[PDB]
Parts: structure tokens; C-alpha cells; sequence
């Protein structure tokens, strides 16, 4: 359904882009929003869609904005405005300066020293997942490695039983790729609901998880409130359930298509870690926004205080201005262009172990399962929203090609 056009917006910047079912999403979810990349398109559009709410689309303008925090708002960061209105995590629904103090709890939680101390069990858990799957010739691979992988990996960290994955999994996902079933106020709320004893009872009997270190923690020098802890909490929950989770299917997915990128890895394992950014280019999958703090003249366009405005993560590295030939991928890129984790204040904390994640994963899959391919007629359906991701990715090989170790 369509909004109807607010008196400041004319009908020339009018593009109809729905970012939770976009029109050209058979074609492949980046190429679908990369349509707001074509000639005719402007820098800026309004969509009458969800609600109504302007699109940057391209990485100059996404950039640009992303660094004002005076005019462009992170307190309503999410579209439809329903949803950015009860988006409250922390430290994504707060602008500097306020923001800045919380980074640094998360990071204790999820930064590089977790990650390097994490690395010997991430190793471990990918190696036992591919192992388990590798002679069998064939998997459902979002759901037998992408899922379990990222999500066990988590629930470790944050010390929350494997049992309760279903039920997190589902809200998490409401929140960036609604179904219908739950608002996201809804799903926020479950969450909390489920946080709010756990976090109780570690600020009471301390762990040494995610939780209790967050719950127990000090910005700034003073004590987190349990209110503060708790929207921490559920930001790092959606970060650890639907982030890696779809990325490595994105990327493995296009692995299984191109024999000739598999053999470039396989033969040059160094490249690896270049690859890994090469793919977080072509593969972005973020996408959220700001709100309008005051009216503002932003390239050539009138925008109005409340007004919200979607910036695209995933816009910026295929934009061809900052990459030449950007839907091609290129191990070999000389300057990788993207905002893949962000861009500004806000640059993501968990980025150290999405990327660990991401190579523990290439190497130790190509190492036992160097060939293999999309099943047979299958057809690979994409899903978009706040974050994108695969629907379902058959995978399959013949395990005489593999090998064990
Ligand atoms: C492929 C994986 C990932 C991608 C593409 C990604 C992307 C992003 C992006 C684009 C932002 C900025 C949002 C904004 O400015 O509104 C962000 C923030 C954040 N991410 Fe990630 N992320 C990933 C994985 C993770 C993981 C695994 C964690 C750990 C749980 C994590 C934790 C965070 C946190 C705590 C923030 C908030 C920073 C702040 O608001 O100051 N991310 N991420
Ligand atoms: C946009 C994000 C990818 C970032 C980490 C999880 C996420 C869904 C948020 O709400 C902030
Ligand atoms: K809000």
C-alpha cells in the first residue's frame, strides 16, 4: 500500500521501492536494490512505501549522512516508523554523545581480545559442522551450517542454553524481516521479556558470560542500569542471530556457482582474508537509517524534521562510482569500497568476530568440501528487510572429491 505524497515531496524523486519485498528480488536481493543504482534514478528518492521515506542511494550521500549525527538521527533507525519508534537498543538508538560510552561494554563482550580468545572453539565447532555434513554429499545449508555455526558460537559467548535458539531465532528475525505474525514492538518486547530474569539473576550471582559482564559493567565510570543492560543485551542477541547467519549464505552461494573462485582459494589460501572483504563488498546485506532532527537542504533536496530517511549499508560498495565494475568480484580488488559494517559513529563492534567467523568458515570448507555445487533445478530465493538474506541453499557434492582432516 501507498502512503500518500507529504506536501514537501515532489513527484519527480517519487521511486516506489519496498525494502521488505523489492520488485526485482528473483533477480538476486543486492541486484534488486541495486535498481536504485540505474540511469534514471536520482540520488535521492521517496518511497511511498512502508509508511514513506526517503532512500539515499549512493554511497556519497549514504556516507555523508551517516557521519552527521546533528541532522541525521539514530533514535529512529529503523523503518516502517512504527518499528524505529520502538527500537530502542543500545548503543544503535543513541547519538553522540550519549552513544559513544556504551561501545566501549560492548566491546568488552564482543570485541577482538573475546574473539582471539573464542578463536580455538570457533575452529572446533566449524570443523565438527563440516565434518558431520561432509559425507552425506549433500545439506541444507542455511540451516546445517550458516545457522548453527554463528548461533552456538553466541549462545556460548552470552551463556544462554542451545534449547532456546528456536525461540530466539524467530523473534530476532520479526525484527529485521517481519512476517506478518508479531509488530516489532511486539518482538522487542518477547525479548526483553526473556532477558529481563537472566539479566536479574547474573547482576545478582556474576559469570563470566556476555550477559553478566554487560549487566555488571561501568560506562563512563558508573553503573549500567538493568534497563540500560537489558537494551544492550537484545542489540547483541539480533547481532549474534541474524548477521553472519545470512552473510556466509550469501557467500556460499555464489562459491557453489563459481568453480573457477573455488579454485582461486583453494590454490592461494592466503587470499582468503582478501576474499572475505571482497565478498562483504558484493554481498552487503544491512540496511537501516536515520530520522530527520530539523528541516534540512540535503544535495538539492528539501527534507523536513521527522522525515525518514533509509541509508543503505549494502548501496555503498556496489555503488559504481565507488567501485568500477561492482557486481563482478575480484579476490584481487585494489581498493575494496564498502560500508558493509557501517559507517560514522556507529561502525559495528562485532565486526573482529563476524570477519574470524566468516574465515574460519571459507578455510575450513574448502579445505574438506572443495567442490561442490547448487542442487540440482533448485532455485535460490533471496529475502530482504532490514537485514537480507537466503531462503534456502541445497547444496551438493560427491563426498569421493572430499577430505577428511
Ligand atoms: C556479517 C555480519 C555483520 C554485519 C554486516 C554488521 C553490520 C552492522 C552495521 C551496518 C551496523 C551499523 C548500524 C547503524 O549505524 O545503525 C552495526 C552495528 C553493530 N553491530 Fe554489527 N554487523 C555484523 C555482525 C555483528 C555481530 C556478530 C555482532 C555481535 C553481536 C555485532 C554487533 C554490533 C553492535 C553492538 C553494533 C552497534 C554499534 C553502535 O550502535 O555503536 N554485529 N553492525
Ligand atoms: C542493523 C544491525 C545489522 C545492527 C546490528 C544488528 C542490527 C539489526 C541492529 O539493530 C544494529
Ligand atoms: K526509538
Amino acid at each position: 500500500n501507498l502512503a500518500p505524497l507529504p506536501p514537501h515531496v515532489p513527484e519527480h524523486l517519487v521511486f516506489d521501492f519496498d525494502m521488505y519485498n523489492p520488485s526485482n528480488l528473483s533477480a538476486g536481493v543486492q541486484e534488486a536494490w541495486a535498481v536504485l543504482q540505474e540511469s534514471n534514478v536520482p540520488d535521492l528518492v521517496w518511497t511511498r512505501c512502508n509508511g514513506g521515506h526517503w532512500i539515499a542511494t549512493r554511497g556519497q550521500l549514504i556516507r555523508e549522512a551517516y557521519e552527521d549525527y546533528r541532522h541525521f538521527s539514530s533514535e529512529c533507525p529503523f523503518i516502517p516508523r512504527e518499528a524505529g519508534e520502538a527500537y530502542d537498543f543500545i548503543p544503535t538508538s543513541m547519538d553522540p554523545p550519549e552513544q559513544r560510552q556504551f561501545r566501549a561494554l560492548a566491546n568488552q563482550v564482543v570485541g577482538m581480545p573475546v574473539v582471539d580468545k573464542l578463536e580455538n572453539r570457533i575452529q572446533e565447532l566449524a570443523c565438527s559442522l563440516i565434518e558431520s555434513l561432509r559425507p552425506q554429499g549433500q545439506c541444507n545449508f542455511t540451516e546445517d551450517y550458516a545457522e548453527p555455526f554463528p548461533i552456538r558460537i553466541f549462545m556460548l559467548l552470552a551463556g544462554l542454553p542451545e534449547e532456546d535458539i528456536p525461540h530466539l531465532k524467530y523473534l530476532t528475525d520479526q525484527m529485521t524481516r517481519p512476517d506478518g505474525s508479531m509488530t516489532f514492538a511486539e518482538a522487542k518486547e518477547a525479548l526483553y521479556d526473556y532477558l529481563i530474569p537472566i539479566i536479574e539473576q547474573r547482576r545478582q550471582k556474576p559469570g563470566t558470560d556476555a550477559i553478566s559482564i554487560v549487566a555488571n559493567g561501568q560506562v563512563n565510570g558508573r553503573p549500567i542500569t538493568s534497563d540500560e543492560a537489558k537494551r544492550m543485551c537484545g542489540l547483541l542477541l539480533v547481532g549474534g542471530l541474524d548477521t553472519v547467519v545470512n552473510f556466509l549464505s550469501f557467500s556460499m552461494e555464489f562459491l557453489a556457482k563459481s568453480p573457477e573462485h573455488r579454485q582461486e582459494l583453494i590454490e592461494r589460501p592466503e587470499r582468503i582474508p582478501a576474499a572475505c572483504e571482497e565478498l562483504l563488498r558484493r554481498f552487503s546485506l544491512v540496511a537501516d537509517g536515520r530520522i530527520l532532527t530539523s528541516d534540512y537542504e540535503f544535495h538539492g533536496v528539501q527534507l523536513k524534521k521527522g522525515d525518514q530517511i533509509l541509508l543503505p549499508q549494502m548501496l555503498s560498495g556496489l555503488d559504481e562510482r565507488e567501485n568500477a565494475c561492482p557486481m563482478h568480484v575480484d579476490f584481487s580488488r585494489q581498493k575494496v569500497s564498502h560500508t558493509t559494517f557501517g559507517h560514522g559513529s556507529h561502525l559495528c563492534l562485532g565486526q573482529h568476530l563476524a570477519r574470524r567467523e566468516i574465515i574460519v568458515t571459507l578455510k575450513e570448507w574448502l579445505t574438506r568440501i572443495p567442490d561442490f555445487s547448487i542442487a540440482p533445478g533448485a532455485q535460490i530465493q533471496h529475502k530482504s528487510g532490514i537485514v537480507s538474506g537466503v531462503q534456502a541453499l541445497p547444496l551438493v557434492w560427491d563426498p569421493a572429491t572430499t577430505k577428511a582432516v
